[PDB]
């Protein structure tokens, strides 16, 4: 199977991910089966124990994965859904290979960080490769290897050291190489330098890679001499030197690269089935920069959310928001509000934190309440959630806030005003939001229900069932612990919230449509990570369909 | 002798000589003498064989150096007079170690790079060090050295390796190192990186040399995270990773690096007799750079030169310039005109590029022909001089517009048009300008008139001697080859234009003053190289005296 | 044209020019034609100012090459004639980018060791691969390329940066790669390691060449599972890592080469017109190391010199001499004899240093005094001439031996004890080797007398002339200055020792044959240059050929 390394140059943030999933954008348009196996220098096996602030946004698979943010920019480039193996990490190398060794299976022989760790990193990548990743039962037919954090570290050196050995087991054919570099430039002169794109490249040569492609990254579009510089220096032709400069999306990203003509290297450096045409699908990806940068109109929405700032955080939420905007002509202006900010405890102590974010929420034409554990910054959102039932504002919540829209309704419609979960308080006077974990078995007590499960409708007169398109069942990501307790279904007959979504054997409520207000719905599953650029996720669409007023001439059509 | 080497990082156009020239003004300042050796990766051998487009601004000191522009910048932070052999290239050690070859200076013995090389490069900064390059004759205290180029490219390989084993030869408290780096940042991210940072001082470390301090230069002033990360990876407390950020000018240089403490770690570095009070004379630079930002009104004079840009070329005619302006409180608004583009030539061809560099002249209260050897570009500047006497602008001629100036004069107002000289259209009707080169006892053929001679006034009513304090004599750097032929004083004798200017012996004349009119003077020393920002070149006040209208008042006192 | 780059590994004393000149040896006995061009890391240009004890035997070539010992390695592994731009140090690339930047050949442009120099030496080593090395004018087919000195090290730095471009400049099948490499072991272990191969071969990628062999040099050779491992680290196949052992001789390199199939990857390597036939002729190179190890008889000659040890500064004679005594069957023991040691200062102060030295003069069966120059260690070799004169034991003088034998012939035969040379004692009473210097038209002084020049025979029973076979005129390369007095051929006319060599225009006279003794000739040339290991040295074949009886037998065939 064909490869695809891209591989850091001088510094960290450069934008290896999106270099990458447009290399998989270009050859998904050409008509190739892509898949995407993003390296890790960290640690974390079975990575999702962060802090979301922290790194940023546990994103979710179909198999059950706690896998790297940036995996989820695969799976929105590409219409790819990833498996946990499909990432790989330091930490899930050592720990696959301690189990081999305690187990026996080197018999002996004195395990050493070459070859045993360079073998095990090449038996992962030629299993990974084979594996299906599209929905379409088929073997791929190039891979996009990711290698994270720069080169000349020190965790580079475990992995630069199983590609080196990795271009031979491949034919030379089979195995190409990008790296990408920081070509910077000062001020005042307008030098565009291109010193360390040639230390990193000779500290690449002595890793035992030569790039086949040299993706300066700058400010301005490089000039016409200084790639003719780094191709003295770095052992390439002219015409490889792609630049890419401060682009203003990245939707851009795909067709500035095709611009540069690295379809027709592609075609010559490994051989693709490609074809000579119009390179690509053209006509999906500019044809939807074009649309992101015409955006005169507003639909800024709020996102009351548990952290400080976006330090990325929900850069998944962000990203299915957007999708929807961009199918409604609409420039999303997010305004994050701190759900501490909107607490009886801000305006005691901190009134300017208190009235800005509060300010931002009466402007708001929209709330999205998105998942979240823990009683911190629980109590400022239960506000927010009154604040869209009581002023008939357009409301989603998402895993956290399904819950707390229930809890917050018997508090405020029922007069049930005890009733709380068991995560908060957790001896519970009315126990409306219970604990719930899942049973199956082969694993030992109570798991996480995670992953791709049913979710079956109830009613006909669902807005969901109207925006999924009239199907009876849906599958979405979840990642959770709890649920509404079945036995308060009881208290919830007659009123104006009532239940819509449940799973297959029933135990477990999963999405409610509250009466007389146009968009007041919440889920148990993560709507987020099921949504791309070409199809939005159908939730966060009726949230913008109903911030715009177009959710009533989308349902005649 | 205490020794300081500056060493570059990441890049090339950091602002080395910017450091390492303030780290000069500090110690000027300070009470410590101070010496400069600028390294030079290039093979130039008397340097003053480029064009100034290509490189720039070939600089002139008293003994007859041809020496780097950079050279100059030590010459104006600190009123050090610098040597010709008190440079150093490449090509100067391997030329002074082939001679010694030839010689049989190394009795056979098969001299190499190391160490037949870099003791010669240790044997150059042993003696130029001791030699006193201020006026007043005594051993220095300091040197500052500049490396001049990058560091882990294959010119620093004979010089770190030269100052690798020269951290032995002097004590550990002799030698001190600066290692200014390159911290880039990513626009819409913030995050102020430091990777290069590290794998510069790691390159560093391998060549054998550690920084005492590391001087980051980054757009915006380098977060307190930020270089407690470098402490961590290049070997030195948090205290000396020196920022310099985006300045606004090169005076603030040296005060921005004293509140960033540094004259408190080379006490205890280098164990230098500062004392302990006002850290500097913070009272001149400080005083001047808070007067070059208050700077509102204009001096906009002119400059007609052979170039097609300001690829520096002059830098030190601008520099000289503003020093004056500096001191008369204008923002100096240099307009460069190419005197290709005034010709009879452009109108013809290109009435674009004519008329505009033509609007320039008119709008400009002061032209400034500097020096240049050719034919090139002559015929336009030979127009911009009769718009000086045809219209009353105050005119300032440096070694070849003294020359066009007396010629032009003679074809004007004396109507002796076939007159030319003898660089141009050799075979002379008219010989007004002649070639007259000098012959010093102990070289052989015609040298050119270059260093420091004396000249000599000759009248009482000059306005030089109204400038220079009315002294007989002055003493400025020539550097050319012509005169004006003494055999044409005869159709001198009594009109407006007279001679001033004449040196010891008398052949040749210098400076020339024309009557009715308030500024037309033209010199055949170069005024520039002897100019401070303290003290201004005193022919280049006298241009922007009369160019804003205080050339009576300052005569008044 | 086909290049091969040698290139060292991991220290210095390998046997790059062994295995350079016997990658000559295959292709030059493969049908095509070879040049080689030796890269030196030294300064030295116009190389022989040496000191011989130091570096080692200042070589001769035919246009009057004073160069390095290690290119006469290429003119007896190769019938080739080198020239003295086909030798190439670091001072000779230095001296013409000095001398290019001075004229302004490079009309300023700010020359810099990248590309100034790597195109230096560019232009270098396209021009010397074009001059017919060989007698034969015609354009070379190869170019064995000797990059002396280790790589890593600061000399490489100018050249691997200037055959890192070269490998661009040619095509990928015109420059091959050759990385000879130490494989070291310990001796109780038996483990024979090849980490250091690794980290030189990690430098070398760095340095932007990659090894197309990597020849790797042990004790005994490498095991079968060691060129596997190199195979994996340094990005060969298994069969390109050939061995070479500790070999009983010089003349098994060439034929140990073959035998690991070198011929077969040069031909898919370089695509070089071979044929696949007996690859080469084994029929002389192994022809002869079959003679040379089969060598049980003892013509144990002298050679009294002015140097304490053969720390080599004799190389060249030493090799003329086993030339001969291949062709002889007979394994030379030389006997080296300082010539301090026989002085009568020795026996004095020192009779252990004399009398083991004279005992070796005593047993010797032949006294071979080469060149030199200087009054030092001269009046021992005089008692040594002697030596041959009244016991009648073969001798041969060269350059200063046919100088001082005419000397002592004359204080000996003819008592004219007071002659004695001009470099000794320089006021004469009687001059008999005066001072006579070449005037060649074109240069200003006393040039020495250097290079081929043509020798003339005087008469008919000359045994020299049976040795070059009957011909009129031999020409051999000349390095000195001096003479015998053509106003003391008066004292010579009829006695035992009579001219029989001449130049051309009759002035200065060359070969001399003592009567009444079987060897004793002298000769002002230096005969050594010209010998092969196909043809001995004439002079140096009849002083073995008397130095063990067949003097008679070889000429009556
Ligand atoms: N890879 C390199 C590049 C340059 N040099 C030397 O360093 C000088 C130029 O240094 P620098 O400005 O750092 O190289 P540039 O390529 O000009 O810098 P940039 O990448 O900003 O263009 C040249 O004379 C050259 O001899 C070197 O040894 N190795
Ligand atoms: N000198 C270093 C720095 C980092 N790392 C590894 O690379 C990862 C981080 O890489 P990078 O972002 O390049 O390092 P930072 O210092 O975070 O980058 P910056 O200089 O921009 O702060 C860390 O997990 C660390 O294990 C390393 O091996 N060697
Ligand atoms: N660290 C070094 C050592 C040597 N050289 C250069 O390489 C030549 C000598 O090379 P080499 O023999 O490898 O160095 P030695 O120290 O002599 O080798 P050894 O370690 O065997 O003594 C010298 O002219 C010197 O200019 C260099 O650039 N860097
Ligand atoms: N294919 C993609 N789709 C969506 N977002 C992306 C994609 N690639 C990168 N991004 C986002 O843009 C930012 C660019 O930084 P990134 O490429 O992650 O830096 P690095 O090169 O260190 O991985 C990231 O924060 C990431 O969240
Ligand atoms: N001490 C100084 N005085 C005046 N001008 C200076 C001084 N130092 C630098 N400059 C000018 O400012 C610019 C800064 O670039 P420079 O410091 O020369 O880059 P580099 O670090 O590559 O030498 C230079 O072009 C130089 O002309
Ligand atoms: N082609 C050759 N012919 C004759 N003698 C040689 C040849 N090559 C090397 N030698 C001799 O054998 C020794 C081997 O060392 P050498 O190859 O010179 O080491 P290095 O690899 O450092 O040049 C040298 O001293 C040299 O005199």
């Amino acid at each position: 199977m064909k490869y695809i390394l891209v591989t850091g140059g001088v510094i960290s943030g450069i934008g290896k991910g999106i270099i990458a999933s447009s290399i998989g954008t270009i050859l998904k348009s050409c008509g190739l089966r892509v898949t995407a196996i993003k390296i890790d220098p960290y640690i974390n096996i079975d990575a999702g124990t962060f802090s979301p602030y922290e790194h940023g946004e546990v994103f979710v698979l179909n198999d059950g994965g706690e896998v790297d943010l940036d995996l989820g920019n695969y799976e929105r480039f590409l219409d790819i859904n990833l498996y946990k193996d499909n990432n790989i990490t330091t930490g899930k190398i050592y720990q696959h290979v301690i189990n081999k060794e305690r187990r026996g299976d080197y018999l002996g022989k004195t395990v050493q960080v070459v070859p045993h760790i360079t073998d095990a990193v090449q038996e992962w990548v030629m299993n990974q490769a084979k594996v299906p990743v599209d929905g379409n039962k088929e073997e791929p037919q190039i891979c996009v290897i990711e290698l994270g954090g720069t080169i000349g570290d020190i965790e580079g050196m475990p992995f630069v050291e199983a590609f080196r050995q990795f271009q031979f087991k491949a034919k030379r054919e089979n195995f190409c190489n990008i790296h990408v570099s920081l070509v910077p430039q000062l001020s005042a002169t307008g030098e565009q330098k291109t010193k360390p794109t040639q230390n990193s490249v000779r500290a690449l040569r002595g890793l035992g890679l030569s790039p086949d492609l040299i993706v300066c990254r700058s400010s301005t579009p490089i000039e016409m001499a200084v790639k003719e510089k780094i191709s003295m220096f770095c052992h390439v032709n002219p015409e490889q030197v792609i630049c890419i400069h401060d682009v203003s999306s990245t939707y851009r990203v795909p067709v500035l690269l095709e611009e540069q003509s690295i379809v027709k290297y592609f075609k010559e450096r490994l051989h693709l089935p490609i074809g000579d045409s119009a390179s690509n699908l053209l006509f999906k990806w500019r044809n939807m920069a074009d649309r992101y940068e015409r955006l005169q109109k507003i639909c800024s929405i709020a996102l009351v959310g548990k952290y400080t700032k976006l330090r990325d955080c929900y850069a998944s939420v962000f990203k299915a928001l957007e999708h929807s905007a961009l199918a409604i002509n609409h420039k999303l202006n997010l305004m994050y509000i701190d759900s501490i900010d909107l607490e009886k405890i801000t305006e005691t102590e901190d009134p300017v934190k208190f009235h800005e974010a509060w300010q931002k929420l009466c402007k708001a034409d929209g709330i999205l309440v998105p998942g979240g554990f823990g009683i911190r910054g629980t109590l400022g959102k239960l506000q927010a959630i009154s604040w869209a039932r009581t002023k008939k504002i357009p409301f989603l919540g998402v895993c956290l806030g399904m819950q707390l829209a229930v809890i917050e309704f018997a508090r405020n419609c029922l007069n049930l005003k005890d009733a709380d979960s068991t995560e908060f308080r957790p001896n519970a006077p009315v126990p409306l939001v219970i604990d719930m974990p899942e049973h199956n078995p082969g694993n030992l007590g109570g798991t996480m229900r995670l992953g791709i499960r049913r979710t079956v409708f109830k009613t006909e007169n669902s807005i969901l069932r109207k925006l999924y398109g009239d199907v009876p069942f849906i599958e979405e990501r979840h990642r959770h612990r709890f649920e509404v307790n079945p036995n308060l279904i009881k208290q919830f007959e007659q009123n104006d919230l009532s239940f819509v979504g449940q799973d297959v054997d029933g135990d477990r409520m999963e999405i409610i449509e509250l009466a007389n207000h146009p968009y007041f719905v919440g889920v148990q599953f993560h709507p987020e990570f099921s949504s791309r650029p070409m199809k939005p996720s159908p939730p966060y669409l009726g949230l913008l369909l109903a911030a715009t007023g177009n959710l009533n001439a989308y349902l005649q059509q």
